[PDB]
């Protein structure tokens, strides 16, 4: 739950960066 969301948030950041 929380772990999945945290990982997902990081993925969005990486994608947004490049």
């Amino acid at each position: 739950f929380f772990f999945d969301t945290l990982k997902n948030l990081a993925g969005k950041v990486i994608g947004a960066l490049t």
